């Protein structure tokens, strides 16, 4: 019985087209999910779309179609993005689906049963100019006879009927969660902003609207529809068949990792665990927030220009996962050409071309390993353990850095050994250097699979590695057998 691993992306708002922020999140989470599959886990990987709300109703009114029709049309682009990005998601969740309507209504009833939902209103001062709420003390009536907020704009007393979740009851329980799980909300900078926020006191949370019907109705009060909080976050349990706990997929709960953007960190580390606690459900083991990408841009055009695995590699390598980063035409071209086309690509071509020409297209029979041979072989084995430990802390750049440090060293190894000169001098020793090179390329090939799957598959194909020997366990246990026929080598990473 393989151990279970549930991982998710935050669900995208399909109000516009797919931006690069959505692509980045999906790529990172896809790589993590693939990594765990290869590491032996029973993986479930989810992504999807948040389709309700006032902005979506208004967009639909503008184009002269129903909100559902619009939701269908715009979400197809996000489905197509997942396909073009080579996403290995086992399901695609859409908030408009019946299964989500039932699951959101179920968790709402569970929270009503726990005594955490009441009907009331959100009565206070609102600045229409600042688009924010204020307490009375932050305001001041001026000579106008008009009340102003703290930013010098008028405020107006807005009053709207709303259901509330009793978030004020979960302060001490959430603080206990953070003390008992240091890794619940990462990276470290996110945690501190969450702990500081919860310490300063939590007020009860508005969870329904009366201003639009494009939403999930509130049970026993259909004039209200559910606001974003209960709707969007419940997608993670909808995908496992909630509220049916007899479903085969329900064993995947709790989620091992919710991968999200930094902007929605509060909603996944404060509101979401409070809801789960109220509904008598276990909490996710980690929420990891990534940073944003700036242009120092449409993900379909980037993939077409630079290549998919080139983009996947760059985003995961150059930006430390958690921090903000940049991408430019110059940076993508340089770093992919250097690491993929030159370092990994040419090392495969030079070595495997020598096997095709000098060793009759067969893996050479290796003799004794020198101290140089051992070092590069052991460094490749050690990269897997550094990669495993890094991926537990969502440090994708550190995983790729360790794997491509082996590639860089293997190039220096191959060059120092001078196999070309050994062809005349000592053919048997040439065979050993070429064996060692191919063997390191196999180990690297297996290890890079989650990050660059199609290109990794090609490399392993030209090493004649069978389909059932491409797990991480095969790095130590399934080395290349001398005498095996290899197909004619072709370049895996063409230069830009
Ligand atoms: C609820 O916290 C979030 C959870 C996830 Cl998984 C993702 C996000 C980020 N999505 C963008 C938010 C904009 N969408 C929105 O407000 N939808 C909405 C509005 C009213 C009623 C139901 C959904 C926010």
């Amino acid at each position: 019985s393989r151990e279970k691993y549930y991982i998710t992306t935050a669900i995208a708002y399909p109000n516009g087209k797919p931006h690069i922020g959505h692509a980045y999140e999906l790529i990172a989470t896809d790589a993590m999910a693939r990594f765990q599959r290869l590491n032996g886990m029973d993986v479930y990987f989810l992504t999807g779309t948040d389709e309700h709300g006032i902005k979506m109703l208004q967009s639909a009114r503008k184009e002269g179609i129903t909100p559902r029709d619009l939701a269908d049309r715009n979400t197809s682009a996000f489905r197509r993005m997942a396909e073009v990005l080579n996403s290995s998601n086992d399901d695609y969740i859409r908030t408009s689906e019946e299964r989500h309507y039932k699951a959101s209504q179920a968790i709402w009833q569970a929270m009503v049963a726990n005594g955490d939902i009441y009907k009331g209103g959100y009565a206070g001062w609102y600045s229409v100019r600042d688009e924010a709420y204020y307490g009375e003390e932050e305001t001041e009536v001026r000579a106008d006879g008009v009340r102003y907020g703290p930013q010098g704009t008028p405020v107006e007393w807005v009053e709207e009927e709303s259901y509330f979740f009793r978030l004020s009851a979960y302060q001490d329980k959430l603080l206990d969660l953070y003390e008992n799980n240091p890794g619940f909300i990462m990276p470290a900078e996110r945690r501190n902003e969450i702990v500081s926020f919860v310490k300063s006191g939590l007020k009860d949370l508005s969870i329904s609207r009366t201003t639009f019907d494009w939403g999930i109705p509130v049970p026993g009060d259909e004039k209200h529809v559910m606001y974003v909080w209960v709707d969007a976050l419940t997608n993670y349990i909808t995908a496992l068949g909630y509220p049916d706990t007899t479903d085969e997929r329900w064993a995947y709960w709790p989620a091992n990792a919710h991968i999200i953007g930094k902007d929605i960190s509060r909603f996944h580390a404060v509101y979401w665990p409070a809801f789960l606690m109220s509904a008598q459900l276990p909490l996710p083991k980690r929420v990891f927030a990534h940073g944003f990408l700036f242009n120092r841009i449409d993900p379909f055009e980037l993939v077409e220009r630079y290549g998919l695995d080139q983009l996947r590699y760059f985003l995961m390598r150059e930006v430390p996962f958690g921090q903000d980063g940049s991408y430019s035409h110059e940076a993508i071209v340089n770093r992919t050409n250097a690491d993929l086309a030159n370092d990994l690509g040419n090392l495969a071509q030079r070595s495997l071309s020598m096997i095709a020409k000098n060793c009759e297209g067969k893996v050479p029979q290796p003799g004794a390993f020198s101290e140089a041979d051992k070092a590069i072989l052991d460094q490749a084995d050690a990269a897997l353990e550094t990669a495993r430990k890094a991926m537990d802390d969502q440090a994708l750049h550190l995983a790729l850095g360790a794997i491509f440090a082996v590639v860089a060293e293997a190039n220096r190894y191959f060059a120092g050994q001078e196999p070309w000169a050994l062809r005349k001098t000592d053919p048997a020793r040439m065979g050993t250097v070429l064996y060692v090179t191919a063997e390191v390329l196999r180990r690297v090939g297996i290890m890079v699979q989650p990050f660059i799957p199609q290109s990794a598959e090609k490399l392993l194909d030209i090493l004649a590695v069978p389909a059932d020997k491409r797990q991480f366990a095969d790095v130590l246990a399934s080395p290349l057998a001398g005498g095996t026929d290899l197909p004619a080598p072709q370049p895996v990473f063409p230069r830009y």
